[PDB]
C-alpha cells in the first residue's frame, strides 16, 4: 500500500468556509493534501498569491497533512511534478458538474495517469462561492458568516489600502 | 496514517464495463474497496444476489484489495458496520448528480461521520448503464462491448433457463 497525495487546485480568492470544509474532509481520507493556488498570471485575482496562501495557511495550517503551494501552467504538468494520486474538486451546482466532467476527460487524455475525485459540500456551505463573497464585501456587506475571520480582516485592509 | 476503506454500493444488475472501470480506479486510491451489492428485497433484480456477486468476482477478483458483499437495510448502518472511510459513487448524468448530492446530505445528517466521494466515468463508458444493457439483451441485442464476457454468457443462460 502506497502513500496517497491529492491536489486541490483553485484560485482561493479568497478562501471561504466552503473550501475549509472540503480540505478538512479530504485531509481525513488521504495521506497528503496540497492546496494548490493558481497564480492567475493572465487572470487577475483580487488578492495576491501571498495574501491567498497566508489566508489559507491561517485557516488550515493546524492540519498537519496539508501543504500550500502556488502554481501556474497546465494542471496536468503540476499533477505529474507533484506525483499526485488525484485531483480533488468540489461540486456545488450542475454547471460545475458538467465543466468538471469535461476537464477530467480532457486531462485523462493528456495524461492517462490523471485522476479526479469530487466532493459535494455540506448544505450550510452549498450557497457560498469566492465570487459572491467578493461582491458582498465590495458593496460593504458583512461576510463574517461565510469566511474565516482572517479573511474578514483582509477585506478591511484592502478597503483601507487600495490594493 | 490509518487504513482507508471505501464502499461502492449498487444493485450491479448486472455489472458492466463502467462499474469495472470505477472499481479499478478506486482500488488504486484506497487501501480496501468493498463492492456492496444491494440485495433488493422489495426491489426485484433480474439477476440474483449469487449471480451478481459471482459476475462481480469474475471481473474484479484479480484485484487483491477488493471484497464483495451483499447488503440490505440503510446504507448508513452498513457504512458503520463496515467501519468505512467513505462511500464511492459514479456520476454519469446531471440527474445522478442531483440525487447523489441530496443522498450525501441526508446520510450526513443520519451519521455525521458519513462521507461520499464521486468519480466521473471515462468517456467510453459514459453512455453505459445496467438498465439499458438489460433492455438490449432482452431484445436479443449484443451487449458484448458493454459488459465482461461472463455477463454475456449469463444473459444466454437466462434466455435458456427462464429465471
Ligand atoms: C480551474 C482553476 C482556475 C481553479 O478553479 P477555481 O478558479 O474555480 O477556484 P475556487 O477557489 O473558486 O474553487 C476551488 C474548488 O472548490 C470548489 N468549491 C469552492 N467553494 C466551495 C464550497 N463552498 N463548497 C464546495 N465546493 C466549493 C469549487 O467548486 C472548485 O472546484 C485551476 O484549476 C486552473 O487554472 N488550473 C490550471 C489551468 C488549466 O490547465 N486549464 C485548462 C487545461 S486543464
Ligand atoms: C442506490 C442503491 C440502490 C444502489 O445504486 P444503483 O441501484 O443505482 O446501482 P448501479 O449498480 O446501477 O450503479 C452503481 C453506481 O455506479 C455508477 N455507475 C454505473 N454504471 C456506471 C458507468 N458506466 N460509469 C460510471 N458510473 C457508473 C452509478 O451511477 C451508481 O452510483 C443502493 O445504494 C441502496 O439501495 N442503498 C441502501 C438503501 C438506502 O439507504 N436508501 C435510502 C436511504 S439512504
Ligand atoms: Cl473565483
Ligand atoms: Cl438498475
Ligand atoms: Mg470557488
Ligand atoms: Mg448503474
Amino acid at each position: 500500500m502506497s502513500k496517497t497525495r491529492v491536489i486541490y487546485p483553485g484560485t482561493f480568492d479568497p478562501i471561504t468556509n466552503g473550501h475549509v470544509d472540503l480540505v478538512t474532509r479530504a485531509s481525513r481520507m488521504f495521506d497528503e493534501v496540497v492546496v494548490a493556488i493558481a497564480i492567475g498570471h493572465h487572470k487577475n485575482p483580487l488578492f495576491s498569491l501571498e495574501e491567498r496562501v497566508a489566508l489559507a495557511q491561517s485557516s488550515l495550517g493546524h492540519l498537519s497533512n496539508v501543504e500550500f503551494v502556488g502554481f501556474d501552467g497546465l494542471l496536468v504538468n503540476f499533477f505529474k511534478e507533484q506525483k499526485a494520486t488525484a485531483v480533488l474538486r468540489g461540486l456545488r451546482a450542475v454547471s460545475d458538474f458538467e465543466y468538471e466532467f469535461q476537464l477530467a476527460n480532457m486531462n485523462r487524455q493528456l495524461d492517462p495517469h490523471f485522476e479526479a475525485v469530487f466532493l459535494t459540500p455540506s448544505e450550510q456551505y452549498s450557497f457560498i462561492s469566492s465570487t459572491l463573497i467578493r461582491e458582498i464585501a465590495r458593496l460593504k456587506g458583512d461576510v463574517t458568516k461565510f469566511v474565516p475571520q482572517a479573511v474578514v480582516e483582509a477585506f478591511e485592509r484592502k478597503h483601507q489600502q487600495g490594493w
